[PDB]
């Protein structure tokens, strides 16, 4: 038969494969109208009714992210200097740093950075109104693709940390609890357990206070986050987690106790010996209006303070004791108001069963209080918005509300707002919910704050800088002070106050505090993991250092690097005065190795830079000053001589005399190629010259541009090197413009020469070189260089046989502060090895569960294996099946931390551990074969697996023409190409063949 | 002697905003925060209640517009789906996957060619299509957090670049010559109405070869609504003109001032005068009207959309008319009645005319708005007010001006039927009322001219929805007049559908039949006649692109499909003698980690531990015979491998030659015995080559590994040994990486074992390019087949420029599929074509020179703006706005397209081979006298400070970064190292210029 033609079955399997067309298509406008609905993913602008939402408390936020989505977006962020997003965060979170840790897969380092400045970091990730805060200042707003999803990035990192189940701890550098001065034992009260108090009590705890007590009116803690923000925007378990974090530091919570004249008052606190008090009780009561005088919830009337807690209590498991049921809401619902609260009233009304919801405002669309992302929630649930209407009368017939009469309003001159009594609207409805805001009105509570001063707004008056009321020992914060109306501002009030509280307590015990404010960061057991390592007789405080390169151009930069925490550094390579060089320019260019992506995370650089332009005398003096001031940081002098015995002997004694802890020999000079480093016998001889000139250790810097790097490592060891650095850059050319001229291009003649490629493009090459040397020379020290940009990539080199990790391109891409991500990242990776119940994880990434857009797919009987992708009529059936399960369920009414159960490994215990899995081809099994399996619930229906198997594989995948779901068939050979191009992490997995493996021989 | 390793005061000060690790939580009061937030704000302020002044401001407001930076990013994001749902959702069935693929490859010609093949109004549509109700509505990436592709922005970008090249449309080159057509193609054809429907209809008829096509148009202007009503700030008139001029390139004739109407043109008069077929494309020419407005005039303040939108257009669209023309002076409060596209365009245009305030008023509610959300959004962001549930009752006129309109509340019953409530009124003050209820066909003399075609229930001409034929067989109709659609693209498609059956009908009237299968022709330009063939080692390649010996050539059945798609040549997967037959493991091909955790399209490398073919030599030799028999012009190169054994290489090469391969390729991966592979030792390569040469007479190429100290020594040995060329290069030995627990990937067996593998793809391109360059330099004229990370026409041209003759591809196919060959071909043609165009030498290939932009829209060239140090945020952005507005008002008080011709002949491939080698040389051949310094275009900056951070911690501390404006300035410390330019997210925002000042190296001591 014709071997080069597909048989009919394969022809059939290929029916949807791309082919190029030679004619333009012909399809009628009506055929297209009728097929359009089949493929539709997004809401239909003609569909005027909202999906059945009754009892559905599923997450509706547009900003939620999963791991895949979070990595892409973290990689997009430009990680800006003096970032404006941080300037616009009310708690000043280091957004650059924490997004940088997410792009490095260091979710622990991200969460630590978030929680250091915001103890309610997960709450704020989910509910912050970022368009009015950090995101509205984002530089990327100036690009077509727009600002970064900061809130969803913050929420993703925090959720991972929550899932790691790691406790907060006391600051490891406080004195012991026994040895704290007596002032720390002072009795502190906080009133109210909302964000402001939670934050305030957190920060005092970090400073060392051991007797802190929050007093909360309700049986439940968390404030509005618990009692009013809907479960479908803020899950109750997020609040419980943040509270338990705080209780890890010893804060006590006593429920059932009120700030109120017959109960707790400032005078009673004074008499029981409390030394300071923080008022965070919020605004307990609803703003009301005479025209609703005396209407009951039976008749149909709620205030927002009556309604939202009813819903929250029955949707939020573990808010209270009781099970309560969802409020019976039926018919047409009018919500009065235009803020945050009115929009949560509207959407929570649909969850209780409302048929129609009307939002009615005093002014126009243009004037809506709330943020646009909050409005869009109501909008997409098809709430109707009625502007320019003020309520006048509620109509009650038969004991029930039946309508509300409004008058029309208009702005005049001045923009003066006037009601027009002649122009009326009679709006039929069954339930009315006023969402006019809130106030503190209860005279028993105002009198319990006696004697503190109140202002014109009838709120406690505070100094905006210190949060102190008129009584110096009483502070206040949050909604009750009336400047904040976000969670993150109330968090910030409690943080602001904590410092001034501390100042006041210390001064009451005769003690002074710093003039510069110093709130402690956030800490966990992770932070105590030891990541020091010892190599060739040096002790490194951590394994990360600056390679010999552009970041070590001047000794002042090394000095700043050591101040950020880098463990070690190489000088740029320097030489004898007779060999001094002069750079050309341009000389460092971006890598074209991942296509036309500009900005952060360049996958390579090319350089035609020569060695250092500064003299040996600058560098020698500089190593002396650096070793004097940083005795515990390793300094390594990189040196280069022509192939001359006296020169190498001179220059290495000089650099040793300066106090260098070690030397690094740069074998790039010309002299099996052109470089002394490409010829084993020249390597061995240069190393012998140096070995007998100096007593300190030295390392040969090996080039990867050789047939066999092992022969060059062995030569160095035979020459007397104490180790080898693997590897220098890869020889390369980064490309040409369309007209033929290169880049870089030097001078009038647009000339260039071959350069050195660095960055994550060469990491495969250096990893091979490190593992080849480690297998051939067991025990011989290796310094790794080549594409290390994270703790995670560093650990791959460690596992391969390296002991320390040299970095260049990742700093050129960013700045010296990535060391703090690298150190936290590596502590977390090692710590996580000791937790038994997280062994399903890859490093810091939890095992991927089936998601759609990073939201868990519903685990419902009636929905599995029944072939319903998330578009067209299929999606409509999904939502109908989901809606019925919510209804079925309504008719069917503890946080404990993981403890390590094995010692945490030190660097010395992981070095080399991958080598065991490496060997020859003949050591791999050809009996244990695999096949691809596709999780249809994760697929986004692109058909890339399909096309790759078609045109680079075995034609083994069927792509359904109506559902666009792929199925791997039994002709799969396990090549793994499909898994490798799929856009969804872990949507395709390889599993073991059950069936027998026969190779396709074409002809037997 | 002072402290060398510490920064002097000056530099400590330049470093003041550099990032530093913080060791404490920050303290900043809520008050200070509120106070500071406004300084940095980029986006609309939610507590700001009127929008900036727009008067006389016709600048682009579209949110979908893209510059080249942004387009390359968004194109690389598209998954380029099989059977893509976005295409199913486009009424003209554009091949979005192909045209986005082309954009990501920098082939803006092949993208525009793909768009215009299916849509002659491709630029207009890109700018105005309501994509959320069409193609983007169906996009698969909607199931990701970042969302669906900006397909419309991408369409508009490639179309704009194509407009910039000034290339004309040509009649299809493979058609007979004009003098050689059948008589039927001279049939006189008539189209009524120069709008999208007829332009598209006349375009496709002319592509089919009809020589005598006239559009008769009522007005003095052309373009229908795209000219007279869509605003200039959404659709610039020059775009309409460009697409009409493309049509006129095929000889379509346009006559203005001639109407379908009683006593002018009727179907009867066309029939008498010999016209053989007519297309009715006149749209819905009259406004839909309310009795409550009868008798109101423009001087009282009343307009319908049909009077008002053309008055704004004649004023703001340069030479729509030969009339100059002042804006309507629209002052005070404006009421616009309606909820479709028309009303939102009246609302936004009224602000350009000076309206203080605009009310859009609807009969129903916000839920029932007819425009798509993107169109609503434009009126929302300009602070129009929306009033729902009002129906108009009375217009009050005092002193000859409208002063108010009285409405009644509407509401919805118990059945969805829509009643008014007489006791519930709204009296809304206003000075101008603009009726936007839509459009109609009312004119009795127009309808009479269409006698006798049947009219339907809606009083519109009845057509069959498949054929667009009226009840008279020679008369077809399409577009708004049919009543089915109201988008540009659907009208374009009506005219497209009709043109096929019009052809079918005319051909029947002259006695000929047409295909059962519809066959509308593509779009062609002279770019398509470029020759990209090339001859190497005596073989003629129809184009230089071929499939490497690899995964895409696992089966000969795949090579067949590749040739069908157009690939110039292909290798077999490497095969051996029966005694050498291998068995692969699995898993064995893994995605690269070389560009981080990015998944899906465009992997930057792969790693494989795959062996040579598991199919036998018989299979491959019989296969080469069938392939050569069915594809005698496509080149088949048998790739072979033996151990180090003379009889074996001779037996197997003779078997492959006797199968009829055009050439052989020796895979020197094999072990025996300067490495383990034969390919790593020049002596063995020499001997193997000699052996093969004495055995066969066909050409043969040696495939080199890059895993050598000196690839030249190996190439040279293959040449000494007799080979006709070399293939440079095979994969690079690497280890793709480990999982955090130390296991590898791939991992084989329950042992999780692995071995070194080969890296392919664009990550290894700099290595392959250096290899190609260095052989081409040392062995000039010795043919080179290039391979390593070639994935576009642009990067294939780099290799040709560097000395290769033909270009092998593997990873770009694994990343996509065999159809990229269409993109590579049209891309190479366009690159070669552009070299002959004098007016376009500032471009780099198909990339215009970058113009200073924000979000890819051009920066107003106003001198009061130039160098005032006003970044685009906070209070500086408010000042930019005040200056641009005052300029627009200055302009208010002071009231030709011909194609470029090649001036050289168009280069052939052999003319460009090697041309980059004249720039390569040793290091000592570079000037260290001719130094540069970086220079920053503050107008392009996005204030990120990455240049600043790079120069501080990797450079010379030479940039100042302003603490209030976050503008960088480069100082005279600059050495030109060029790292800032390389990290800048904005293309061409930093440029290197010749050092003017004194260049002294900084020596420390
Ligand atoms: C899965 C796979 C299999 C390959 N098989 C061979 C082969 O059998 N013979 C060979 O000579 N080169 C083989 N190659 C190397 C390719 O032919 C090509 O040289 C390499 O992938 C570089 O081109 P690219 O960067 O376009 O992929 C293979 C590459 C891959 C990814
Ligand atoms: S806390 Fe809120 S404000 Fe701050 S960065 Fe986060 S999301 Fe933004």
């Amino acid at each position: 038969p014709v071997l080069s033609k597909d048989v009919a079955d394969i022809e059939s399997i290929l029916a949807l494969n791309p082919r190029t067309q030679s004619h333009a298509a012909l399809h009628s406008t009506l055929a297209k109208k009728l097929d359009k609905k089949h493929w539709k993913r997004n809401p239909d602008k003609n569909c005027f009714h909202c999906e059945k939402l009754e009892n559905n408390f599923d997450d509706i936020k547009h900003t939620t992210l999963g791991e895949r989505g979070a990595l892409r977006e973290a990689m997009r962020c430009l990680k800006c200097a003096d970032a404006p997003c941080q300037k616009s965060c009310p708690t000043h979170l280091d957004i650059k740093s924490f997004i940088t840790s997410i792009s490095n897969k260091n979710y622990y380092g991200a969460a630590k950075m978030i929680f250091s400045d915001n103890p309610l970091g997960l709450t704020c990730g989910m509910v912050c109104p970022t368009s009015d805060l950090c995101v509205g200042g984002c530089n990327l707003y100036a690009t077509e693709e727009g600002s970064i999803n900061i809130g969803g990035l913050q929420q993703f990192a925090s959720e991972v940390f929550k899932a790691m189940n790691i406790p907060q701890i006391r600051n490891p550098c406080l004195p012991s609890q026994e040895k704290m001065p007596e002032a720390y034992s002072a009795k502190i009260a906080l009133l109210g357990a909302g964000p402001a108090s939670i934050s305030c009590a957190s920060f005092l705890a970090r400073l060392g206070y051991s007797d802190i007590t929050i007093f909360e009116k309700q049986e439940y803690v968390g404030g509005l986050s618990t009692s009013e923000i809907p479960q479908f925007r803020l899950p109750y378990d997020v609040v419980n987690f943040e509270i338990e974090l705080m209780k890890d530091l010893g804060v006590k919570i006593i429920c059932g106790k009120s700030l109120s004249e017959n109960e707790i008052t400032l005078n009673t606190l004074k008499e029981e010996g409390y030394k300071a008090a923080f008022i965070g009780i919020g605004l307990p009561e609803p703003k009301t209006d005479d025209i609703f005088q005396g209407l009951t919830q039976d008749q149909g009337f709620y205030t927002s303070k009556d309604f939202l807690p009813l819903v929250a209590k029955s949707s939020k498991a573990g808010m209270c004791a009781c099970h309560s049921p969802l409020p019976s809401i039926r018919g047409a619902v009018i919500v009065l108001g235009a803020g945050d609260t009115a929009f949560d009233c509207a959407t929570s009304a649909l969850r209780c069963g409302a048929r129609r919801v009307f939002l009615v405002f005093r002014k126009g669309f243009v004037n809506i209080r709330a943020v646009p992302e909050e409005v869009e929630l109501a909008k997409e649930e098809k709430c109707e918005f009625l502007p320019f209407l003020s309520p006048r009368k509620v109509i009650v017939k038969g004991g029930r509300i039946v309508a509300v009469q409004f008058v029309r309003t208009e702005q005049d001159e001045t923009g003066k707002w006037n009601e027009d009594e002649d122009q009326i609207v009679h709006l039929k409805a069954d339930v009315v919910i006023s969402a006019f805001g809130s106030v503190l009105r209860d005279p028993k509570v105002k009198e319990a704050l006696s004697p503190i001063k109140f202002n014109r707004w009838d709120l406690p008056e505070v100094d905006p800088e210190t949060m102190q009321t008129s009584e110096p020992w009483v502070f206040a914060g949050g909604d009750i002070v009336g400047m904040a109306n976000t969670t993150v501002e109330s968090v910030n009030d409690g943080k602001q106050a904590s410092w001034y509280i501390h100042k006041y307590i210390q001064a009451q015990y005769g003690a002074s505090v710093s003039a510069k404010p110093e709130l402690p960061l956030f800490y966990t057991p992770v932070d105590l993991v030891d990541i020091s390592v010892e190599m060739a007789g040096l002790k490194f405080i951590n394994p990360f250092g600056l390679a010999s390169a552009a970041p070590t151009t001047s000794s002042s930069m090394i000095r700043r690097a050591f101040e950020a925490g880098w463990g070690f550094a190489l000088t740029k390579t320097f030489s004898l005065d007779k060999d001094i060089v002069t750079n050309v320019s341009p000389r460092i260019v971006r890598g074209t190795t991942s296509g036309p992506m500009y900005g952060p995370g360049q996958s390579s650089f090319l350089n035609i830079e020569l060695i250092s332009e500064k003299t040996a005398a600058y560098w020698c003096q500089s190593v002396t000053e650096l070793k004097a001031d940083f005795p515990d940081n390793i300094v390594i002098a990189s040196i280069m001589c022509s192939y001359n015995k006296n020169d190498w002997m001179e220059l290495s004694r000089k650099a040793e005399a300066s106090g260098a802890d070690a030397l690094e020999l740069n074998l790039s000079c010309p002299h099996m190629g052109l470089a002394c480093g490409q010829d084993p016998e020249l390597v061995r001889n240069i190393c012998r010259w140096v070995r007998q000139a100096v007593q300190i250790p030295f390392f040969a810097k090996l080039t990867p541009n050789v047939t066999d790097i092992v022969s060059i490592a062995r030569a160095a060891k035979e020459g007397g090197a104490d180790g080898v650095t693997a590897t220098n850059t890869v020889s390369g050319l980064m490309g040409l413009k369309a007209d033929g001229t290169p880049w870089p291009a030097v001078g009038a003649g647009k000339r260039t020469t071959y350069g050195g490629v660095s960055g994550t493009a060469i990491r495969p090459i250096a990893l091979r070189a490190v593992t080849t040397i480690a297998r051939a020379l067991p025990g011989f020290p290796i310094l790794a260089t080549g594409g290390i940009d994270s703790a995670e990539s560093g650990l791959q080199f460690l596992h391969s046989g390296a002991s320390v990790l040299q970095v260049c391109s990742a700093v050129q891409n960013q700045d010296f502060t990535v060391i703090q991500d690298y150190c936290t990242g590596l502590k977390a990776l090692l710590y996580l090895k000791s937790i038994e119940e997280l062994q399903g994880w890859d490093g810091q990434s939890p095992g991927t569960e089936s998601h759609q857009k990073g939201k868990p797919v519903p685990r419902i009987a009636e929905l599995m294996g029944k072939k319903l992708p998330n578009f067209g009529p299929y999606l409509e059936q999904r939502k109908k099946i989901i809606a019925e399960e919510k209804m079925r369920l309504k008719e069917q009414n503890e946080r404990k931390p993981f403890i390590p159960k094995k010692p945490i490994p030190a660097i010395k215990d992981v070095i080399g551990k991958a080598l065991q899995y490496l060997g020859t081809f003949g050591e791999l099994s050809n009996i244990e074969q695999v096949v691809a399996v596709i999780d249809e619930e994760m697929c986004i229906n692109c058909g890339k697996c399909y096309m790759t198997c078609n045109d680079s594989g075995y034609q083994a995948i069927q792509f359904d023409p109506e559902t666009h779901l792929p199925t791997v068939t039994d002709t799969c050979t396990g090549c793994t190409l499909c898994l490798s191009v799929c856009p969804i992490i872990d949507c395709i997995r390889m599993v073991s063949r059950t069936t027998p493996y026969e190779p396709k021989r074409g002809l037997p």
